[PDB]
């Protein structure tokens, strides 16, 4: 197993800055020595000096643990000799050590942030995996049909909170996806296609699932003693300041943030042109559109994400949560557009009325079922893509790239692990949110399709684990209360689905009827939401003589 | 001034139960003597024995005050020697004395509840007014154009919390009513009648007023140290029990509460028949309808309120707040029906299409302006009624009914005051809520009418005070956090107004256009509410050598 190493620092050494590299190495060693953490130095591949750091003095660690617990007590998160009663878990120990490493000098730490400070040579600080535990976990989850709370608790203990919430949310989603599968099978087998009742049941299911997930999330947050952690604020190391606490004028912030609308219009035009020309080519040729979209989506998605990340970096945010919220909002907008605008133009444009490009295409040289059949590919193809780029090809690429002195195996393992990319949990949230959006606003067109989604989830709950198991390094533990801003996205998708399902039902099978159907669907959704929200709250002497003398 | 009397008990003595009356008198005297409160007995009119009770031992009162403060501290409401730092106010002293008088034996008091227990002879426990302070207050409020926070604070100190919230809410309503007056004057002078823009501004004003009132209510509640008082529960003395804490099966509760729908249908039919026959008589005769409605409204309102109160009494509620909420809900439903159904049938029935009663009326022997002109009377007449039954005629009736031994004036004052009816604050809330509903959902028909409402408020803020000043006895002080369930009624009225204003505008000046207008108005209202809610939230060694040896 591991040699007890608790953290590893890369500290690549450029050739042109040898004196600067030595000075930084000396400064880092001194800073790590003052805080009382034992360190060791070994060899490293590609002009790197891997250094291993672990805690040495138990008294200092216990004092830090007590101080952190008292600080949690002050802020209301939590309501020596107490360590035995409440044992230290690996996640909180790693979090405290990392915070001690990152915290600046003013707060008792030694700030070694790799970007803002003069420490321009360090690039990564990551822990080490437990191969035996990883193998045991993979074997255990591969022989169980359902997952109990013990497995989620073990994941929380060994990895933190964000991973635990992600897995709990995915498990709850898979558990409640069975009902839409049953209703879709029933509707497709008996009712047929474009059933209003199926749309109403889909809306009700979305509402009840969202409310129950909120309740279960609150329950889980209060169970683990983490509820209320989002109340406090964490200072972003990269947050610039211009005057004395650090202050930044809102004028620059709003001026930077108003730049988004140009980019939004530009991406709208860029995606719409491609969508309309693909549709024109398809209606002229009546395999090319599916292949073209499959090839084109990742190339444009990568550049869009890079541009969004750069734009968010240009903006200045005080706390980390605000920056993450902005990034998630931009990511959700871009992904929703690029994953739903094609279906929107195929449904609400092609069907109601069907030339300015058709004539040009002809000079170069209205089947209602188009919504259904295409959707088939638009699920299945996508599914296989989600099982092609995500899992097999990263491992193949890693293997191709891969293809004293008494512990060479450990050094080789560490060197291989260092080059691995850091895991981000936001992508899986995005994928699950888009799955829920598909189910909410488009399952009416193909009631059976929802069933297939269920199967995919039963793989994802394991497959993502494999992604953490091998194809990624151990993420830094963190504390969180909620999944994040994804609740707003889920609510918006549910409302949009309630609007869109009725319109799809009416159009696939004049104007005043459509308006009445939309109004009825929206009001029914609102009433059901109100009723479910109301119901779920209840689940949990002289005086005597004078009185006589009155007569 | 007063002789220091802190509470008065009536204790009427029926002739047929003289022995029982004497036994009850003795028991009450003993119970009041055990708790340590000094008592005195004097004469009383109409076979009554008025008894005056006041606190005697300062140590017991201070201990009770400290115990109550500690109990508040335990429940989170509040965050000897401390009494000097925080002086006792008259309201809290009266509340503590009344609680000591009412609390049963198990909790250290002497329960003298006049209804449930064997104490079947007592009927009232009321304090005494301060005539000099009342005159000074009336004179002060009659010479000021606007009211500062000091007057509201003084009212809170001298009367409690419910009166303070009522006056603050009425003042805020009067302050924000000026903007709709200005917009209505502008629309009537220039735009004309049935303006869509005026309806949109009315909706926006309603939304912003509701949100700002919620924020100001939270601020006021946290300012006076009362916020969170609604969290605790108060046991209702009349709550029956069937098994052992007291428990009551929900089966009886739901069986009793399902009886309401019969009554709702019965009152719907009863009011609708009268409304339709009055409308038929009016359209046949084209002064009788206005006079008939004015005479008929109080007679049917009284019996409806009596029936609702009896029905609520039949139901069993655990806590007092739930019973009050049910009573307010029934009162609001009945009053809204009886005050809006006439206008609803005049607007949404008479105009769109105009016999089954007309032919019968003929055998017995569509002007769009009807909405406007009638509304004139439907305001002004109502206003004069609100200034006829409320103020002048109660005083006239009281004067007509009205028309040792060294303090006969005090005894006469007490005897006159005892017969006065206890003040209820819910009626003024109901009236203000109905005024706001009129402004929200019908000001578009007559933009100028809102202006008149403003004037009425400038009288009510004083007139209601006069009602407390003379025509009523001092209410028992109480502690409350919010105005009550009236917030839900206000929100519902605002939403209904947003729906109704657009429909009125479209109808007074085909179907698909009406549906589109309704949809646009509702969505604009929702978007404005979301934006305002979002905005208002932001208002607030070896290691060195190895490194060198690497080269
Ligand atoms: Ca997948
Ligand atoms: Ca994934
Ligand atoms: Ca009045
Ligand atoms: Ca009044």
């Amino acid at each position: 197993s591991n040699f007890g190493v608790d953290f590893v620092i890369h500290y690549k050494v450029p050739a042109a800055e040898r004196d600067e590299a030595e000075a930084g190495f000396v400064q880092l060693i001194r800073a790590l020595t003052t805080v009382g953490l034992a360190t060791e130095v070994r060899h490293g591949e590609n002009e790197s000096l891997l250094v291993f750091v672990k805690v040495a003095s138990p008294d200092l660690f216990a004092k830090q643990v007590y101080r952190a617990r008292l600080g949690d007590w002050l802020h209301g998160v939590r309501v020596a000799q107490a360590l035995q009663d409440e044992p230290v878990v690996e996640a909180e120990r790693l979090r405290l050590i990392y915070l001690m490493i990152t915290k600046p000098h003013n707060e008792g730490g030694a700030g070694v942030t790799p970007t803002n400070a003069k420490w321009k040579h360090v690039e990564s600080i990551f822990p080490l995996h437990s191969h035996s535990f990883n193998k045991e976990w993979i074997k255990k989850w591969s022989s169980k049909y359902t997952l109990e709370q013990t497995d989620i608790d073990n994941i929380r203990d060994k990895f933190g909170e964000s991973v635990a919430f992600y897995f709990a949310f995915l498990r709850s989603y898979f558990r409640f996806l069975v009902i839409p599968s049953a209703f879709g099978f029933g509707a497709w087998l008996l009712l047929g296609q474009f059933s209003y009742l199926y749309a109403l049941l889909c809306g009700l299911w979305s509402v009840v699932f969202f409310e129950y997930w909120k309740k279960q999330e609150v329950d889980l947050a209060v169970q683990w003693g983490v509820r209320g952690v989002s109340s406090i604020q964490q200072s972003r190391p990269e947050f610039e300041w211009e005057h004395e606490v650090k202050v930044y004028p809102p004028m620059k912030r709003v001026k930077t943030q108003l730049l988004q609308i140009p980019f939004a219009l530009a991406c709208v035009v860029a995606l719409g042109a491609l969508i309309v020309t693909c549709n024109s080519l398809e209606v002229f040729i009546n395999f090319l559109p599916t292949i073209f979209l499959v090839i084109g989506t990742p190339t444009i998605s990568g550049v869009l994400m890079g541009a969004a990340e750069k734009l968010n970096a240009m903006e200045n945010y005080a706390t980390v949560d605000a920056h993450d919220a902005a990034l998630i909002q931009k990511q959700f907008v871009l992904n929703f557009m690029t994953s739903y605008m094609a279906l929107f133009f195929t449904a609400f444009v092609y069907i109601p009325f069907g030339h300015p490009f058709l004539n040009f295409w002809r000079a170069t040289a209205i089947n209602p079922a188009r919504i259904s059949n295409q959707m088939f590919y638009f699920t299945v193809t996508a599914q296989i893509v989600n099982f092609a780029t995500e899992v097999v090809v990263p491992y193949i690429k890693q293997q191709a790239f891969q293809k004293h002195e008494e512990e060479a195996e450990f050094l080789q393992r560490v060197r291989e692990e260092c080059t691995l990319e850091e895991y981000d949990v936001s992508g899986d949230y995005r994928e699950m949110v888009m799955q829920f959006g598909y189910v909410a606003m488009f399952s009416v067109a193909w009631p059976l399709a929802a069933c297939c989604f269920l199967v995919n989830n039963w793989v994802e709950l394991r497959s993502d684990a494999l992604k953490i198991a091998i194809s990624s390094r151990r993420p830094i533990p963190w504390r969180t209360d909620s999944i994040g801003p994804w609740l707003t996205a889920l609510s918006f998708l549910s409302w949009l689905g309630s609007i869109t399902s009725s319109a799809i039902v009416y159009l696939c099978s004049k104007a005043w009827g459509l308006l009445l159907s939309i109004l009825f669907a929206e009001h029914f959704y609102l009433v059901v939401q109100l009723a479910v929200r109301f119901v779920l709250s209840k689940l949990d002497q002289e005086t005597i003589e004078i009185g006589r003398r009155m007569i």
